[PDB]
């Protein structure tokens, strides 16, 4: 109806990640070799989103329930390659290693899995809980001041701005779901899809804008 | 039958949004890099109509009624990337700082939301009318004699006539939408079927042809 | 069965419609940026009509019958593109105005919409047949002594055989349609659907042979 | 089951063709603009059958029996196209008048009305399967010692090379399908399916092997 | 639900599938003509795993079971073309003959066509595996000590190092599925779901990134 306010949000963040979709896997004229994984991926981000945006709709529109399980599926999938933008970005801008790219895959990796772990009852909610922040906060740590700090500071300003962007998105906007976990562990539907709009819909227009920006000039 | 004329348009306006998408996502080879994001959203723009037309025909054979809601999500999404064409064409032919973007996003967003209000009766139906229409003066003023026509008075002529053609279609197709609104609170599918013919076709096509007119010349 | 020979020739053309479309949209890379366009519209003709043909072949598997409404549809959708072709490949060899793509546009789309009025008993169908067949005879005049003829004479040789060819199959294969309305105001899908293989197939084939002509040579 | 092996071998051979229609459709970058087509048909040929593939999956599903009449449409869409890949790449390779293809295309045209014609008892057996056999005697005479190997005379030894294969090709791998008839006239569904596999998939890629070596080279 | 662990892998399984294949084709614009095949091969293998899975997960929803028959298919169409993926490298990076690429085809095909044998009670289980083991060992030693080692000794050592990792996926990653025979003839679905995320997945992006640096450098 025009109440629930979740099946709407549902719609409206499906047909916005069909759309970014389509956007970053056909702007990857407008940039050099050097920005085209990036933009890739930001791609196949929102691509599997939708993809799983999809079932959670059936499943819901079938019997009217959370899909935490499924997303955390989706996110299985999708917070690495999110957690890999900063490598790609830095790798296109400058000279990185590639042990960043393996640390912060393993902090992901190990963030969602305590996550899930407390979210079935498999370990302690506490505990999980406060494992999953602290792989959040050592991301955040190594986006902040460690190896990708200093990658991040040999880099150009327009690079350094977009880093930044993305990594206050990280520190704030990826704050709602361990507040979530919180909340519900101590309406969340709609707060996740619009969550999501901005995690994944303006992270991708970020990296999209420097790469543009960067291949112009 | 042949008498309803609704869902009749509705096939015709259906095949023609998806033929414009597929025709503004495969008409980007021949523009230059600056024209290849203007041209991606008027294909995003087609597509998502596409999209949501689909959704509304299977609402309207299940149980014949008004998507309105639905037309004030598609809208939601697809008048922003509209109204961004005026800032990607300025951007692609001159200097434009992107104040005019976010003035121009922000009106969009506020008429469509005081336009659904006034539609689900969450305000009332005057103020909201009132609300939504000084958001639609305001963008048509920025267009006509602020920052868009500052930045529009520094392009060549095909930008400028281009420019102009875009700022009417403003004025006068979308005038279709409020006095609908008005109509309604104070045939109507049919009209809206229609207004987006020439609002999503004409508007993208006219931005096709001065992006490819500047690419070859 | 294998005596109606209806539902075989709806499965010959849409697949050759199908086949068609992706060879238009895949073969614009061996084509120069200035017939790009004639392509595209070749393959989105093509598309739609197997879009439409479907749908033609749901209606007929539901409830055997003709699909002229629908058929009306599409041929509203095809014909200005398929007449504005000789526009486009004007504009691609030499210098066309453009009052000849406004004058064919309103040429087809008056004999379309009096053919239907003649069709739907709107209009009486001699007066209707009349005011149609002179439309196209208007179009038939245009290309063969008007302004497509002048813009025609400064062309190559191969863009001026081009034009020839395309302007025979209008005079003949465009002939089929009148004689039915003809005949039945006074089998038929079998007709129409071979009508199109050469009208949509062959039309799109003689302009791909000459944009790659022109763009190798 | 695990006995039948023609359910089995149809899905074996769809996903096949769905593979080599995907990869000729891409492996067109690899290609100069010359080789482009050859490769564009080797890619719709395959999606031809692929797609008839399907229906003809569907039919054996809902009542299983042979699909020979769906398998005379596609042929009559697909055995033109693979006699044409003989003039495109002569045409790619050499200088070739046409009149090949134009008796190719007739010589192909014939062949399957005579057999249909044979199949569905409209002519006796025996004539039409003369008169189909003489057509296709008639096509190999003309890739043996006709036009087609005059222009290939004068062609460099990779396409020589790749003209060879193909005609062998023609002669023993297209032999299975008079073999069928002569025996269903005086098991055949899986030697169908088998017998695409390499005339359809070997086929188009004997093509892209001699249109890459040529275009690297 | 949350217990059984394996239509969840399938989902995962399913979805990381779809983004290797759209991923391997998008990413052929980072890397030069002779690697363009190599992930065209790449993100094929991993389609038509994706297509493959879908019927497995459609039959195990209809009649939950192993799809062993069907994974011996999709095997039968994947298994050839990871195996050519060396022939493929090696061709991109160095001069190979090619009686390489025959061999290993021929034993793969062996392999698989003994291990089904065994794995339907066509042929003895004993011999039948020490068969595919033979072979499989075989291919081991082509790429180890026999021609594929001899073209590897003359590569690039970006090359060398890529085609050592393949090697050793070749050895331990492959070593799983005859353990899986080993195992049932003297959990299983969900084994071999995530051994192919690191077969299919993980091999086409050892692929891909040596593509990438080879064609950046
Ligand atoms: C598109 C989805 C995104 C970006 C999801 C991000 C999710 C997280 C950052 C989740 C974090 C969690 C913790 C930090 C600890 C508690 C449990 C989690 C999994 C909710
Ligand atoms: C493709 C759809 C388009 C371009 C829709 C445009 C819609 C409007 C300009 C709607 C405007 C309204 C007002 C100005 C005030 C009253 C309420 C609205 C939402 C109907
Ligand atoms: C792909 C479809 C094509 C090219 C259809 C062409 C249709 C016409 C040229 C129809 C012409 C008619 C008249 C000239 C007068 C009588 C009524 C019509 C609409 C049948
Ligand atoms: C992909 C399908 C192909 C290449 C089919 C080829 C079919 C033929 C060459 C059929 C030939 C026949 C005759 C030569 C005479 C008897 C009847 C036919 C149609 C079976
Ligand atoms: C994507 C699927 C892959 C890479 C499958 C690989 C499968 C094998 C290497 C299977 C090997 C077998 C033997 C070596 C002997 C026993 C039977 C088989 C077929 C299980």
């Amino acid at each position: 109806d025009a109440s629930d306010y979740t099946g709407v949000s549902f719609w409206l963040v499906t047909a916005a990640l069909l759309a970014s979709t389509v956007f970053f896997f056909v702007e990857r004229d407008r940039v050099s070799a050097k920005w085209k994984t990036s933009l890739t991926v930001s791609g196949l981000v929102t691509g599997i989103a939708f993809w799983h945006y999809m079932y959670m709709r059936g499943v819901w529109i079938e019997t009217g329930d959370s899909p935490t399980v499924f997303r955390y599926i989706d996110w299985l999938l999708t917070v690495p390659l999110l957690i890999c933008e900063f490598y790609l970005i830095l790798a296109a801008a400058t000279n990185v290693a590639g042990s960043l790219f393996k640390k912060l895959l393993v902090g992901s990796l190990v963030m969602l899995v305590f996550g899930y772990m407390g979210e079935a009852g498999i370990m302690a909610a506490w505990p999980a809980f406060i494992i999953g922040c602290l792989a959040w906060v050592y991301m955040i740590y190594e986006l902040w001041a460690g190896e990708g700090k200093s990658a991040c500071n040999t880099a150009s300003p327009a690079v350094q701005s977009a880093y930044n962007t993305m990594m206050y998105i990280i520190i704030f906007g990826w704050a709602i779901y361990p507040v979530g976990y919180f909340t519900g562990y101590l309406n969340l539907n709609l707060i996740y899809n619009l969550a999501d709009f901005v995690n994944k819909i303006l992270f991708g227009l970020i990296i999209w804008n420097v790469a543009v920006k960067e291949s112009s000039n």
